Order: structure tokens, then sequence, then C-alpha cells
């Protein structure tokens, strides 16, 4: 009969597109703002405000995250040919997440939210599997081109200090054309990636695996393997052993077979491409992309960006657009806010904010575990063809049910 | 009065698989099939002795006789170079052979009703066609020791202007860099092989790439497939009510996880290498898989046992200790090659024998006679007792008796 909200501090918010934008606003309206006062720095990364500002709004939000150390980002449209038409864009703008990653740096850690009544697709997975994706280099910064006919492709290195160049033959095309590409990574980026992985394994108490293909790329993938091993021996091995965990290198194909027959419960450090791909595989194996969280941990050990690990759910948004009922899972988006607020509360020693962030995570899981859930989770239980309308809640019924349970939980603890 | 078997190129391998290989031939093959065997030793010592020329000679012999069957082989790491005092950390024979022959490697689980799958919805099989040529498996990678410029250059053979592209200006330290390529003609054969596999199985075909990122490199795989599809295969796909689609690799691994199986999955060399191990494990046992390289000439094939050489079991066999080594992938390398041998020769007896041996293998396991690894797939290893499985020679022996019965019953 006379309450006062939690003062949450400074957070950078990146508004997004299509179905995740709708969810994003329901989360703020029903779960966050009634309990938490925020110093929000909002940036509209919607497809048409980006285009409006020649994508300057993306870069500015990236700089804002550097300044305030905490960002929460909604899924955004990444333009392709179709999208330039649909929004009559000025150009095919770069992915906002590549731009944001490239400015911030670091490792992207992805993890499924587990509810005990939600069957996995992979039978053995009891505990979670946290993939740490090295968010820099390799294919994502590579230079590729078409080879139009017979000829020589070479890759050369010219030292900056003046000494003589070295020239590696890629291929003599003798029979026609094809394609070629060069790609690189940097030692300091690999070192930051190793440290974040060892640190993540130690804070979760779980073992750590790095996957490469160094049997084939002895120099390129060998560099990753060597940097991890030296940093582990010099800096982490005795800590790992003190907690009865361990670090091992694995070939990527051995690693995906090992992961598939494990029980989970390990950190999986992936090079850029493998982490991009394998984390969608892992996400689906747990049940639903809607349940996949993601946090960019920057090398300063202080800045994070939290987001859902899925897209804008265009398919559902099209149905929403023509008045048709939808059942879109908000948990990944919710945990973007709770992870961002948890981190804000850690930097600030804000006890009430940290208790709120965890209460909302608990509430989300408890609601599903009591049998109230969106359709994608119902399908995990029954199999899609066998789901009845009575087995699940639509988008708005589920937020309402969550909002109801969160008011109860928070008024209980006071 | 044996079955006429014809010419077959055999590549001998290493450690436990080398041992099982000899047992397969003496127990299951040679008692029923007379063969003109052309045998190349790809054991790690002989590759070292010949500076790996024997691997090149084997691949050439496959061009000549059209059928190869390859035993698993050691791919040396640094511990192996010490063990054998190798002249260099030789590269996998599979890479050299695939580079010489070109083609597509089709991988598919070997399914036993009593071996549980780990992925719940995979009720039908998933066939991966891995492009066998180029990309990371023919690349050149090096260490960048400090600041400097990495560039990549194309010099046309006809003497016109060369083109140079900045890969990276290293300004803050060193790192690594690599160059890699593929060929139009080899991609086309990749496409043809995939469209033909789909049509022959009556299943739909998906090609995965990452063309959102590698717009030129992966875009070429995409454009080649689409062009060949529209001009040469779309009509026949529609007549069988199947289709072809390009999918982004990320989308596709998720789609496959939640799918029911029953499709052809065309993969670039790297993805096919990685996802075929994921898929074999998902169907229940990483080792229960077929791996058959189908060459562009449409006539030549090389079946291989895809797993490792089982070093721990070999050491135990060296010390004269009981082992329980699964032979099924080596057996199916023999049956797949002989089956294709029988196809080129219109040899109905050889074709019958190859499928019999495959059938005996499945039936024997489904009846409850299996090696320790398979019993552990069923009970869980901590719960496996000695009486739940056969040792290496007992299993081979049960296979041999069941095969002898199947061939007699059939006449
Ligand atoms: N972070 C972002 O800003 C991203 C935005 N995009 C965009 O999103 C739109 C559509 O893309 P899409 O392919 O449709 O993916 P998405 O995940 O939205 O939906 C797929 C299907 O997954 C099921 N599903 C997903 N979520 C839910 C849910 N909550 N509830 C229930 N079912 C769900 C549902 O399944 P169904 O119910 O249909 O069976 C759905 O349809 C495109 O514009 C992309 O640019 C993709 C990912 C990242 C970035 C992009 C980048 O940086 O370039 C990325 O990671 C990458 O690099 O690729
Ligand atoms: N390929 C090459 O193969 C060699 C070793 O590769 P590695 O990665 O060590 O994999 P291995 O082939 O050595 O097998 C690894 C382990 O998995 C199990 N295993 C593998 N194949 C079988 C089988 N056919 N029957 C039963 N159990 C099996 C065994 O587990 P256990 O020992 O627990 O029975 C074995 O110890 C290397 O030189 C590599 O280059
Ligand atoms: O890659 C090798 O060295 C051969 C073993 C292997 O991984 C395979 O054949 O798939
Ligand atoms: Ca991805
Ligand atoms: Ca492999």
């Amino acid at each position: 009969h006379m309450s006062k909200k939690i003062s949450g501090g400074s957070v950078v918010e990146m508004q997004g597109d299509e179905m995740t934008r709708i969810i994003w606003e329901l989360i703020k309206e029903k779960l966050i703002f009634p309990y938490v006062e925020l110093d929000l720095h909002s940036y509209d990364l919607g497809i048409e405000n980006r285009d409006a500002t020649n994508d300057q709004v993306t870069k500015d939000a990236a700089e804002a995250i550097k300044k305030h150390n905490v960002g929460v980002k909604c899924a955004t449209i990444t333009p392709d040919e179709k999208r330039v038409e649909e929004f009559k864009l000025k150009q095919m703008w770069k992915s906002p997440n590549g731009t944001i990653r490239n400015i911030l740096g670091g490792t992207v850690f992805r993890e499924a939210i587990i509810c005990k009544n939600i069957p996995r697709l992979v039978s053995g997975w009891v505990k979670p599997i946290i993939i740490g994706q090295h968010a820099y280099g390799d294919q994502y910064r590579a230079t590729d081109f078409v080879v139009p006919g017979p000829g020589k492709v070479e890759i050369t290195y010219t030292p900056s200090d003046g000494t003589q160049k070295v020239t590696y033959l890629v291929h003599n095309f003798e029979e026609g054309g094809g394609v070629a590409m060069g790609m690189y990574n940097q030692d300091k980026s690999i070192e930051d990636f190793a440290h974040s992985s060892f640190q993540m394994a130690l804070s979760k108490g779980w073992p750590l695996y790095l996957s490469t293909k160094n049997t084939i790329l002895k120099k390129y993938d060998g560099r990753f393997k060597d940097i991890f091993q030296e940093i582990y021996d010099k800096q982490y091995k005795s800590q790992f052993e003190a907690q009865k965990i361990w670090y091992e290198h694995r070939l990527i194909d051995d690693m995906v077979a090992q992961a598939m027959k494990s029980e989970g419960g390990f950190i999986w450090a992936c090079k850029n491409y493998d982490g991009d791909v394998q984390s969608d595989s892992v996400a689906q194996g747990y049940g639903s992309l809607g349940m996949m969280t993601s946090v960019l941990v920057c090398p300063d050990g202080k800045t994070v960006e939290a987001e859902a690990a899925h897209g804008t759910v265009t398919r559902h948004y099209r149905m929403y657009q023509k008045g048709q009922e939808t059942s879109t899972n908000p948990i990944a988006s919710i945990f973007a806010w709770t992870r961002g607020l948890a981190h804000r509360a850690k930097l600030d020693n804000n006890k009430e904010l940290a208790f709120f962030a965890n209460a909302l995570e608990e509430v989300s899981i408890e609601t599903i575990e009591a049998g109230f859930m969106t359709k994608d989770l119902a399908a995990c239980i029954k199999g899609l063809p066998n789901v009845q309308r009575s087995d699940y809640l639509n988008t708005f019924e589920f937020m309402d049910k969550l909002g109801e349970n969160l008011k109860i939980k928070l008024a209980q603890a006071k």
C-alpha cells in the first residue's frame, strides 16, 4: 500500500524487428518496468531506423555498450536481396550483430534453458552444454573470389619491418576456374578467447573442451591448440585440478560425436564457424530455439551484451500481422534481460536488482514446469502432429501467466 | 566352385583394424569369392618407407580397376612420429586418395533394430554426400610471425592482368593465415552426384552452405547446383514428387536434428566430415557407418572403413589379451565394394553374396550376438557383463557360421 521500485541503474537497450520486437515490448511492459526503474539508453536497431540513419544507430549503440558495460539486444533483421526490396533500403546493410561484435570483441556463450518436463531430442542430455564461440575472424573476415579461368592463386606474407616476403602456392588451376579465399586470425584475439573459456569453465565448475581440425590445418588450428595449452599450463591447470575439472583438446569431428552421446555438463570452446553452426545444432537438440540464451563476454572482463539466440521469428510475425493467433516463446528474450540485469547488479552490488533477475528466471522455468507453456514446448512433449490447442498458451496468455506468477513470487519474498 | 569376384584394389591398414581385416578376408570373403586382388600396403611403416608413394599408387590402381576397399589407417600426430620415428607427420591417406580420385563420399548409418538411436525422431536414415575435394583438406596454412601484409593473388594463365586482394594488415601482433580453393568442374560433379543419389533413393535433396558470409566461394556452390538442377534434373525430381533446396548450414543442422530423416544432405568437404560423425553417433554408434566414395566417371568407387584403428585394442591383442572389436564397418567396406564390382560385371552371384553378408551382419546383432561396444549401447557400459557380448574372434566366428547357413539356405 505504498511501494517503491528497484533502481536498476544504466543499461543499453537495442530495439529490434518483427515478432521479437512485439515480445520485447510485452516483456518490458509486464515483467520489467512494473518492478524496476532503469536509466535506459535506447537505440532503435529496427530495420528502418538503421536504414534511416545509414546504420549509424548500430555503431552508436555499440559505443554506448562500451560506456555503460551492459547491453540487452532484441533480434534484428539482417538485410538480404529480398529485404532490400521489402523495405526499399538504401543499401544491403551489414548484420548489426557482426558490427556490434566487431566493435566490442570477445566470446559468445550460448546455453539452453532446461525445464524438467520438456523432453530433449537427444536422449542423454541431462545437464546443459555451454558453447563459447570465438566471435572474431576466420570465415567472417575472409576474402573470397571467383577464379574465372586457368591460372595461379597464391597467398603471400610481406613482413612490415622490410625483410623479404614469403609466397605460398594455393593452386594451379589447369582445367577451368573455381573459387579461392584467404582468411586469418590474430594471436591476441585467440588469447582472450582462451582466457574467457578457462574462466567460464571455472565459474561453472565444469570441464572444458576446445575443438579444432589441427590434423589438417597444422599451423592455423595448431595455433589455437598451442595458445590454449600454454595458457592452461601456466595459468589455470592447478585451479582446474583443485575443482576436479580438466581441459582437453579435441578434433572437431570427434567432439561432435562425443557431445552427442554425452550427458552434457561441459564448456565447449568453438572457433568462430563451428560455434555458429554447432550452437544451432545444440539448441535444437535441447528442444527449442526459443529456449536458447546468448551473452557476448568482452575481453575487458566487465562488459557484456545479452540477447536471445534466435532470429526475429518472421513466420510467427506474418501470422500476427494478419490477426492470426500466435504462440511465440519469450523465454530466450526474457533471459536476455535477466542476464543483462544480473550483470548490472553484479557491477553495482545491487542486491535487489540481482534478486529480481533470478526471481524472474525461476518464475519462467516454474511456470513451464507446472504445465503452462507455448506451443513449441508442447510439441517437445507430445510431438508436433499430436499437439492439441488445449495443450499450450498463445503468446499473450503465456506472458499473462508469467506476469501473474512473477507478482506472486516477488510479493512473497517481501 | 567359388563366386567369380573380378578385380578389386585393396588398401591394407593399421593396428586392430588391420587384424580384423585379415580375419574378414579369410573367414567371410575368400571361402566364397575368388578375387583378383591388387593389394597396396598403406600401413604407416610402408607409407614412411615409400615417402607415401604407395598411397598414390593405390589411388592410380583404383582408376584402373574401378573398385577399391580401404582398411582404416593411422593419421600420424607427434606421438606417432616418435613411436615410428617417421620422416614427417604424414597426412591422412584418405585425403590424398580423395584428392587424386575426386568425387563424393556418401555416408550412412548401419541400422540395427535393437541398437537405440540417441535422436528420438530419426526413424528413417539420413544420407550425407560429402564433397570429397578441396577446401580445408587441400589448403595452405602458415603462422604470421608479426606485423605485415597478407595478400592473395590470382595470376591468369593466359597472361592478362593479375589481381591482388588484401587478406589482412596485421598491425598489432601476429597470428595465422590460410588460403584454400575449389574447382568449378569438381563442384559440378558434386552436384551431379547429389542429384543422382536423390533420384535413385526417391528422397529430397538439401545442399548446405554459408553463402551469407562467403558470398563468392559458397555462392558458387549454390549457383552451380541451381543451374544444373533447373536445366537437367528438376523435371525428373517433380515426376518422383521430390525436390531440391539450398539451405544455410546453421538452419540445416537444426532442421536435421528435429527431422524424421529420409533425405539426401549434400555437404561441403568440411561440413560433411563433421556432420557425418554427428549423424552416425545420433543413429546409435559412431562406428556403424558406411563410407563410399563415388567418382565423377560414374564407374569408379572406393569403399572405406571410416573409423580409427582402435589402438587400445591392438595393444591388448599384442599382449595376448582378449578384445571385443566391432568389425562391421570393415565388413561393409567389403560388401559395398563387391556390390559395385558385381554391378559393373552383371555378376548376379557376387551381388547376391554382398547383400547376404550385410544381412547376416544385421541379423546376427539383432539376434543378440554383438561386441562389447554394442552391448553397451543397449545396457549402458557400467552394466555390461562378460556374458552380454562376444570377443573379437567369437563374433567373427558367429558371423561365419550364420553366413554359411544363409548361403546354403538360399540354394
Ligand atoms: N540476433 C539477431 O538479431 C538475428 C536475427 N535473425 C533474423 O531473423 C529473421 C528470420 O530468420 P529465421 O531463419 O526465420 O530464424 P528465426 O530463429 O527468427 O526463426 C526460425 C524458426 O525457428 C523457430 N523459432 C525461433 N524462435 C522461436 C520462438 N521464440 N518461439 C518459437 N519458435 C521459434 C520458428 O520455427 P516454426 O514455428 O516456424 O517451426 C521460426 O520460424 C531473419 O531476418 C534473420 O536475419 C537471425 C538470427 C540472428 C543473427 C543474424 C545476423 O547477425 O546475421 C544470426 O544469428 C546469424 O548470423 O544468422
Ligand atoms: O581423417 C583421417 O585421418 C582418417 C580417419 C577419419 O577421420 C575418416 O575417415 O573420417
Ligand atoms: Ca548460427
Ligand atoms: Ca573425420
